[PDB]
């Protein structure tokens, strides 16, 4: 059904803004990207850069993934990102999130032919 690449774009890509729109960004986006459907996803990161710039990270600095696989890549540039972190007050089905914008290096896992991002590992 949903490709791994498509799932990455739905969960992690938001090129349509340059930063976190507002303090309510994570509440709206976690909902609209269907990450509060079956439970409140506790944490999530959105990347504000172009799809082409995020796809280009698959050719950048190869680093170990947190799960010990070898197919993770760190961006040479900093990127505009928004971190979403579920609050203590959050109870499913009204998932509640603190929005934090940052400019950080991203780490993504890449797979497939073509070789594309499928997982957001970390920011640094």
């Amino acid at each position: 059904k949903e490709t791994a690449a498509a799932k990455f774009e739905r969960q992690h890509m938001d090129s349509s803004t340059s930063a976190a729109s507002s303090s309510n960004y994570c509440n709206q986006m976690m909902k609209s990207r269907n990450l509060t459907k079956d439970r409140c996803k506790p944490v999530n990161t959105f990347v504000h850069e172009s799809l082409a710039d995020v796809q280009a990270v698959c050719s950048q600095k190869n680093v170990a993934c947190k799960n010990g696989q070898t197919n993770c890549y760190q961006s040479y540039s900093t990127m505009s990102i928004t971190d979403c972190r579920e609050t203590g007050s959050s109870k499913y089905p009204n998932c509640a999130y603190k929005t934090t914008q940052a400019n950080k290096h991203i780490i993504v896992a890449c797979e497939g032919n073509p070789y594309v991002p499928v997982h957001f590992d970390a920011s640094v």
